[PDB]
């Protein structure tokens, strides 16, 4: 067992680092199962040469909508749950993380099947905020996934290995994903199938 | 489908922007139905030439009150729910947003009908906080709606259109509202009517 | 109806203000009923000549305790609820506010009667944080109430009046309290009495 | 009864203090019972010569995991509850505090017995954030506990005494722990045993 973090709070990541450069999100999001739940996931990278303090991730679904009364809200925003209720949206971001949105009854993907996904006109905006530890300054980084950038039935390739007491990141694999056996039903349909 | 936000996090809003100027709230609030719920709504504008980081909206009802014991609290404040429990009060404010307060059993408007509204001596204070992305500094903008500035049975005119790959804002329409068919009952009365 | 706050966000408080000076808490806390609930209350003042942005109030009970297993924690701290769950701990602090802690089943005062109060060895630490609007800087102000500084059966004298379109504060009354008819039972005892 | 904190907000701790130096976490975490609950605890120290404003504690369990579907997440992070839901993670850090994680059904230690603990490949990362009151700057301090640094059946030795109106800290005892009678069952097993 080789420490991620030393008792003195130094991280055993990126040997020879010195902990302006910009934060990377994965080009694609993926949907697939984790412990029996359908989840939407995307990857967020760290800053090789600074800690980000009070780092937090949020995500908005951007989607035009009509209310039952006929009000048309172009580009309507709604907050997509990525750990808000348990503090898991507060990141310890010292190597890349896969951020997971569990597609449950409160999720806007609840009723979206694999066939249905491509027909949807929607966009996920991902927003990381924090304080660059050196800089002193609050920062925000953003990205976006439209429908065609969400891969149904895929997982992220892992980036992290241990070399000589220090965890290292294959940034070559950062955006890489692979196919895995995944149902094609919506989360709602899965839940209904499961409940008889 | 034309992106709101580019993979690199630049927003496709206000072509030729450069992302001190001051934030605008709509002159009026409106009350009307959205998906079968009575909602109080107001509009908050963006800053044409800076992002606001960690932007959040709150609202206080200011209303003198007497407790059942006879204590008189002049200008008593109470927090009006505008997305606190789901993180929807954390704004991605890159074009104007309609902020919605659903008038449910916990709302101070729960028992206020259309006829009753004008007889009420109350004020809504709206408070946007965040960090101007350039400036570096925390900012706060405020406004206020007294009873006569709340329009029962109205919606906001939409401001947003797509022109040549870029979303544009008709600021001429920012404060504009229009009439829509709306019950005159209080939310409480609506709920009671609905439950038989 | 004279506005607390103008559409442009200027506050109608302290005519001739210019919105380092220090924040005042009331010398005493009081306990008495509000709408059928026993509440512990204290007063927090505003800064005559700056807004405080992202202002928030918290309070800790400081009290030595022994666990059932016999562990002695000197000066053990626990968080006293002053609006955390509804966002009412986020203050719009432009004139003095009475901050209220409702003494319910989760409160550390739940079982404390009027006779019992003076026998208790406890201290309430009150902590206001925020950003002074000019200064630029985060600030914290603190105070403290020991047992003998908590007045059972009292309310705060009101400080606020309207003079010529502007709300004014009688700072002479800031610390002043008055006696009101109040049961001497603990909140727990009151609840039990009420439930038969 | 000698005040922890004076009415003017000065703390009666470290006589002759002047309220860069670095924050200390205890070398070890301990597990033992508090009021009938198994708790994981660690100690966090204060800064002798500055207040920390808006101080907050969080903790991540770092543990490689395989999902039921066979996805391997190396160094998977999950947030360990240390007061998030009651605001008790917001510290009034003016002398050392023992931070407590109650091992309940939602805890990742729920099923970990005393014999099982040493066989686990896990790490707890503890993260204190806040604003150094003078400095002006946001700070973060970190540390870490691997399995062998968690002492099952132990409590922290108390550090705090009153000398001449001022609370003083025996920093010699800061890391010191002592053995106490503690069941060897997992929290889950304890709960099951208790429920018949
Ligand atoms: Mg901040």
């Amino acid at each position: 067992i080789q420490r991620y973090v030393r008792k003195d709070g130094k991280c055993n990541v990126h040997h020879g680092n010195v902990r302006a450069e910009t934060l990377v999100f994965s080009t694609h999001a993926v949907i697939s199962m984790r412990d029996g739940k359908l989840c939407l996931m995307f990857r967020v990278g760290d800053l090789r040469n600074s800690h980000i303090v009070e780092a937090s991730i949020r995500a908005k679904l951007i989607k035009s909508k009509q209310t039952s009364e006929g009000e048309f809200i172009p580009l309507n925003q709604t907050d997509i749950n990525v750990g808000y209720y348990t503090g898991d949206d507060r990141l310890f971001l010292v190597s890349p993380l896969i951020i997971s949105h569990e597609i449950n009854q409160q999720s806007p993907f609840w009723e979206i099947s694999k066939a249905q996904l491509p027909k949807e006109e929607l966009e996920i905006v991902v927003i990381l905020e924090g304080m660059v530890e050196a800089t002193g300054m609050t920062c925000q980084a953003r990205s976006s996934y439209i429908t065609s950038e969400i891969l149904w039935g895929y997982r992220f390739t892992p980036v992290l290995t241990l070399e000589d007491g220090f965890y290292e990141v294959d940034y070559n694999s950062f955006h890489e994903t692979y196919e895995t056996s995944t149902p094609s039903l919506s989360a709602k349909e899965l839940a209904e199938l499961a409940n008889r």
